């Protein structure tokens, strides 16, 4: 792949899940422990069935947003369902490539599986351009693809995700003693290809659980930087 050919893909796959996870119109699979956090699926021509992750997080968006896009290869340390991340290549505009293995699901149905994912990195308007300065979101896209190189492992399943993203938004609340702090409405598109034939209905509980169960790494590693006066 000349390095358009990625560029390409990741620019496309970027624009996909921004339209996707701003789609009206979607149906509630699970409800979260913490008020407000949703996983929600729905029908997408050419995807398939997608999950939507949303709830809100005690940071500032900009500041969970460094971290995805600066320390990918850092997230093992605070997330334990992911084991390994590694950076292939960077190849400029915020894309690259990446190589990350993921634990089993709490629930046996998704298990281990490793990726070979192209990622963009950007600021995004309400329209869905790139900004510099001044953003509506900030979004992290995610496609599976092959690289030369990381071939599927015998021991392993390999995962194809087919349009996913982290997408973060900035707001700033008043606290009940009256504070006035940056938070972030965090959505989370997912759409895997799971093989063979196990049920839909089998499918929706398990990726709502492991999103839900994702979410819980996230707020603790929040808490933590909050604790050290991080943020």
């Amino acid at each position: 792949m000349s390095i358009d050919e990625y560029k390409s893909q990741a620019n496309e796959s970027m624009a996909n899940a921004w339209r996707i996870i701003t789609l009206p119109n979607w149906t509630v699979e699970k409800r979260g422990t913490v008020r407000g956090d949703v996983v929600e699926s729905r029908k997408v021509e050419g995807f398939g069935k997608v999950y939507r992750f949303t709830g809100v997080v005690n940071c500032p968006a900009r500041f969970l947003y460094e971290e995805f896009k600066n320390n990918l290869t850092k997230l093992p340390e605070w997330n334990p369902t992911i084991l390994k991340c590694e950076i292939i290549k960077e190849i400029g505009d915020g894309v690259d490539l990446s190589y990350q293995v993921t634990a089993g699901g709490g629930r046996g149905i998704i298990t281990p599986r490793d990726f070979v994912i192209l990622r963009r990195t950007a600021l995004l308007s309400r329209e869905g351009r790139v900004v510099d300065d001044n953003p509506h979101g900030y979004i992290s896209s995610g496609v599976s693809v092959q690289v030369p190189g990381y071939p599927p492992l015998k021991e392993m399943v390999r995962g194809h995700n087919k349009v996913g993203c982290f997408y973060l938004q900035p707001r700033t609340v008043q606290t009940p003693g009256g504070k006035i702090e940056d938070q972030a409405l965090f959505q989370w598109l997912m759409c895997c290809d799971l093989k063979g034939k196990i049920p839909q209905f089998v499918l929706d509980v398990a990726f709502a659980t492991v999103m839900l169960d994702y979410i819980v790494h996230v707020r603790k590693f929040v808490a933590e930087a909050k604790a050290r006066a991080e943020i």
